[PDB]
């Protein structure tokens, strides 16, 4: 640090090295700390960042390398970017993008290196809030409004006309639903959520189809039911998307995998216990047919049936023929199978939810910046060039990996020094005046 | 409640516990609350072939009694 | 492992069910065997369908499942 | 939940182990004709169709450092044992 600082205090030109590696690039590549501290501290940083590197992507922008390699240095730099007085001022101008470069290039760099201490840094948080309240909130509100433009008339019309058939209020509702569905189709044209909205939009298309050609009533009403139910589910999805954190969509994949496993395990256990109960309790009327048995055992797992009269009372009158077997099936199905299945399912859910509670906890900012860059890239330049802001004011009234890493570098320096010293001492013996004790 | 309410309304209009959308939302409120007779209300009409949407109604039933509450309790217990 | 004794259960019971091909067997025993055989048949087939997947975590936790069931089938009776 | 967490770690690292186990058992209990016929060597895939070893490294580096320092100390002892201490004798 002393060498670089002393050189910079004097005239010491900064130039390309024909490898597209500036002196700052070399300082950062070698993971050096005090030199980068003395270059942030000292002046001429505007000039040092000015030279940049734009030809060979082998050495990227200085800010991106700064993010990737030394996090604490950018922590100090952003601390210097924060201003106090409590007139808190955010200087910006160090997160800036120079117009393969993405709009939020520094943010993408910091979220693809999981440097959480910099994502939760106050300046980046305010930057995200500024971008949100500038354009992201407006765009998301526009999307939700275009969706509600189809949601509201669907509910109104389903409440209006009694199902079971194939005054201008109906026509207005139908035309609103058609235009909203077509607009959403266009939006999607321009993950599980994707197939979900494809389901909803296809079903809305089926519901609006009798505007063109005749469709049977029963199919129309089946489509209407599935469409309304999925409409409200999707709107709950969007209302969750209102919140910045998207943990719910993250765990929705776990939800759907658990549902896929359950919708087959439950059917198979229904079938198994169905024939078991059929051959076991044939003497009674609720098991006369195998179909009756599977439906009634479906009721048994569903949660409502009278155990006393159906099972236990016939035992006392000795009208039942398999006491041990029937009681074994009863205990195994009511307090052995559901308890174990709930234990297994809760264990799987808790493990995956803990995994999410860590990964999505460090990736909330990542998904936020992801949707922000996607929105900016798919949006024209007029809006961004008009709303873009640089200054903000906030009023009060309105842990071991890097330490072991540091130890490793210090020990490497120590062993280099000791090797040099040993070579030096060998130099000492190789020319000595050994005469008195020769 | 609202979603499953209209779903049950348009799905089970043939019966009396879904005559009005208000009746449907209140009775489905009862369904999530925890006390209602499933046998007579749903399964028995299937055998006499008085119901018109077997697959859809059974899908709604399974999704609301052993697919939605299980997943919601799992999610809530995980967060807690 | 538990799967071995499980399939031994199923195969023995299937043998009892096919026994009246050779010699006469009382009907009640035959139907008891049929019930246990069918129920274990479907349970074993669910086991195999899980074995379809590469990961065998379910069979791994099945030992925990059976130990919990062994504790419960006595604690519940005693209570 | 305790046992399921234990499984979610052990079986997570042992899924591949049980897979290879059943594969070797199947291969050993199968004749050689099928394997000698189906055995393949090449495959193509198309896109469209953390602290134990660091402390261990530190331990080896420190062992090397202390060996070097022991040798250097012996060397310096060699330096004293033959010296021309006359001016300050």
């Amino acid at each position: 640090a002393k060498a670089v600082a002393l050189l910079l205090s004097h005239n010491a030109d900064i130039v390309l090295n024909k490898q597209q590696a500036s002196f700052l690039h070399l300082a950062l590549h070698n993971k050096r700390k005090e030199v980068v501290l003395t270059i942030i501290r000292s002046k001429r940083w505007d000039e040092c960042l000015k030279i940049f590197s734009h030809n060979s992507p082998g050495n990227k922008c200085p800010i991106t390398e700064m993010i990737e390699y030394l996090p604490e240095c950018m922590k100090v730099l952003l601390d210097f970017c924060m201003l106090h007085s409590y007139y808190i001022e955010y200087n910006f101008k160090y997160l800036q993008c120079p117009l393969i470069y993405e709009p939020l290039t520094a943010l993408n760099a910091m979220v693809q290196n999981n440097r959480i201490e910099l994502l939760n840094h106050p300046v980046c948080k305010e930057y995200l809030l500024m971008k949100w309240l500038a354009y992201g909130f407006r765009a998301h509100m526009m999307n939700l409004g275009s969706y509600c433009l189809g949601l509201i008339p669907m509910t109104i019309l389903v409440v209006n006309i009694k199902p079971g058939m194939a005054s201008y209020l109906i026509k207005t509702c139908m035309i609103l639903v058609f235009l909203s569905s077509i607009f959403g189709y266009c939006k999607e044209a321009g993950d599980i959520s994707n197939v979900l909205e494809w389901i909803i939009y296809t079903t809305g298309i089926i519901f609006v189809l009798p505007l063109f050609v005749e469709i049977p009533a029963h199919l129309q009403w089946q489509c209407g039911a599935i469409a309304v139910y999925f409409y409200w589910m999707n709107f709950l999805l969007y209302l969750q998307r209102f919140e910045n954190c998207g943990i719910f969509i993250v765990m929705l994949e776990v939800i759907l995998k658990t549902l896929l496993r359950s919708t087959v395990v439950f059917i198979f256990l229904l079938l198994a216990f169905g024939l078991s109960f059929y051959i076991l309790l044939n003497l009674q009327d609720p098991f006369s047919s195998p179909l009756l048995s599977i439906i009634q055992t479906f009721s048994m797992m569903l949660g409502d049936i009278n155990y006393r009269e159906s099972f236990l009372e016939p035992y006392l009158r000795n009208e039942l023929a398999h006491p041990v077997l029937s009681f074994a099936q009863l205990v195994s199905f009511t307090i052995f199978v559901p308890i174990v299945l709930m234990n297994l399912l809760i264990g799987l859910a808790v493990g995956d939810i803990a995994e999410v509670q860590k990964h999505a906890s460090l990736k909330r900012i990542a998904m936020q910046v992801e949707l922000h860059t996607s929105l900016e890239k798919k949006l024209p330049l007029w809006f961004l060039r008009k709303v873009d802001q640089k200054s903000t004011i906030v009023y009060p009234n309105k842990s071991l990996e890097m330490e072991i890493l540091k130890q490793k570098y210090r020990l490497k320096d120590l062993t280099f020094l000791l090797e040099k010293q040993h070579e030096l001492i060998k130099l000492i013996i190789q020319k000595m005046e050994i005469i008195s004790e020769t």
